[PDB]
């Protein structure tokens, strides 16, 4: 095999390298020079890069090898071996870590939105590092410098019992976690809903989104998704009544994170106000989750007290008479003072489903991009992964004979060449299918 790895391995593994670097390298530096590093997404990018370039620097003298043999030591042998493997497990950790952290963003979990920031990042960004250390120290500690058949080699020589134990290890750290991770997620997908619409979607639309202080038509203060700041003049009484519900220096400008947590804040109120209400309990009661939202659209509209007006109607909903409640609902005066938002709410009441409002795009786009990154990476390091079980621990099941373990080493080789391939392909998986980030390379160019 080695006359074929003398002729292939060293422009390849070029080849790569020159790929990846500059392709890492620019995910880098538009990370610090355009994002500036502000998001916690942000920071897993960063470090995603970062082990993929801890992993191909390493290419050179894999590279030279191949042609030569290992001239640089002991020490340098277990150096290179700990990029290679620190680079690897912490490439695989941040991508579960994304595949996570944009699951939660699209099903909308409030800890997750409360936990998306910086501090958060940096900290389990540092907890990430270390579990790819210990990961990575069995493999340095039995990996040496020894001359066989009177050639260096910079190889791996675990004993026969800590083998089996690295095998199962690197199978369940970067194969069977991130494929039962990856499977919550899709599941909790599916099952939020199909049209990957949520309250927040709803009110977004219909109510608006305000990012700096808005003063209602009437004289009223307000911000984010409907949200009364204060009912007097004074805009320094409205700063005052936001700076307090935020608890940051605002000058009257919110974020959009900002806008959905005050927003979690005002949806719960409000549906603390409907179970306390001895009218609108046993309606909101009988409402399925799509339904009810519908209702809290409502109450974010005119109020508890408004919504209890509409007697006739809340009973027929009480009674699931969906099509006979929006025909009445449509000749209410609320229907023809704002005929389109409650034309909507109307259809959301009747059909039970969100066909009424525009699906988010970004979102999906999101979860479309990370996801992406993991199933290649699957493609890339799944044939590797299998064949070392087999060559490990179903060798013992079956598949003996004397050829069997030279065969199954060739095929780990060429497995793993395949894998090393991989350290330059998630810079150009943006490129292709994030739309932001070609956005980042036209503001870079
Ligand atoms: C040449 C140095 C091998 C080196 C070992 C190192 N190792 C895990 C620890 C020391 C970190 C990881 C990186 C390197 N590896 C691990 C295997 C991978 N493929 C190969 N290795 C060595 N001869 C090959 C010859 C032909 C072919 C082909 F399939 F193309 F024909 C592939 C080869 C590689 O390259
Ligand atoms: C060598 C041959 C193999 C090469 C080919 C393998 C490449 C597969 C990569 C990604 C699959 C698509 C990932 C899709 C990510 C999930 C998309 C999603 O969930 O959003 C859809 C949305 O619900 C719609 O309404
Ligand atoms: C929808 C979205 O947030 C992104 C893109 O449409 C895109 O091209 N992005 C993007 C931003 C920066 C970099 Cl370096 C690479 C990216 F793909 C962001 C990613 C945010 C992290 C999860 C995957 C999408
Ligand atoms: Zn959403």
């Amino acid at each position: 095999v080695k006359q074929i790895g003398a002729q292939l391995l060293p422009p390849l593994y070029s080849l790569v390298f020159i790929f990846g670097f500059v392709g890492n390298m620019l995910v880098v530096l538009i990370l610090i020079n355009c994002k500036k590093l502000k998001c916690l997404t942000d920071i897993y990018l960063l470090n995603l890069a970062i082990s993929d370039l801890l992993f191909l620097i390493t290419l050179p003298l894999w590279a030279h090898s191949a042609a030569n043999e290992w001239v640089f030591g002991n020490a340098m042998c277990k150096l290179f071996t700990g990029l290679y493997h620190i680079g690897y497990f912490g490439g695989i950790f941040f991508i579960i870590l994304l595949t996570i952290d944009r699951y939660l963003a699209i099903v909308h979990a409030v800890f997750a939105l409360k936990a998306r920031t910086v501090t958060f990042g940096v900290v389990t960004s540092v907890i990430t590092w270390l579990v790819a250390v210990f990961a990575s120290v069995p493999g340095i500690i039995f990996t040496k410098c020894q001359k066989e058949d009177s050639v260096y080699v910079c190889g791996p020589y675990f004993p026969r019992g800590w083998n089996n134990f690295h095998t199962i290890m690197r199978n369940i750290l970067g194969l069977v976690l991130p494929l039962l991770i990856m499977v919550i997620c899709y599941s909790g997908i599916s099952r939020a809903s199909k049209s990957r619409i949520n309250i927040f979607e709803m009110l977004r639309i219909d109510e608006g989104l305000r990012l700096k202080i808005y003063k209602d038509t009437e004289g009223y203060y307000t911000i984010g998704i409907g949200h009364l700041l204060t009912k007097s003049p004074s805009l320094n009484a409205a700063k005052s009544e936001l700076d307090k519900a935020i608890g940051r220096n605002t000058n009257g400008v919110i974020t959009k994170d900002e806008a959905e947590k005050l927003f979690n804040q005002d949806v719960d109120a409000a549906v603390r106000g409907i179970l306390r209400n001895a009218k609108l309990k046993p309606v909101y009661d009988s409402l399925d989750a799509v339904r009810r939202a519908a209702l809290i659209n409502m109450v974010f509209q005119m109020g508890e007290t408004g919504v209890a007006g509409f007697t006739n109607s809340l009973r027929m909903l009480q009674q699931k008479r969906w099509d006979e409640a929006a025909v009445n609902l449509a000749k209410s005066r609320w229907y023809n003072q704002t005929p389109n938002r409650a034309k909507r709410v109307i259809t959301t009441f009747r059909t039970g489903t969100w066909d009424a409002y525009p699906p988010p795009s970004r979102e999906k786009k999101a979860v479309r991009v990370i996801f992406t990154i993991m199933i290649v990476y699957f493609l890339f390091w799944t044939p590797y992964n299998i064949v070392i079980l087999l060559n490990t621990f179903q060798e013992f099941f079956g598949l003996s004979n004397c050829e069997s373990t030279s065969q199954l080493d060739q095929a780990t080789q060429v497995t793993e060449t395949l894998g090393m391939t991989h350290c330059c392909i998630n810079p150009i998986i943006y490129a292709f299918v994030g739309e932001k980030f070609r956005r980042y390379l036209s503001v870079f160019f």
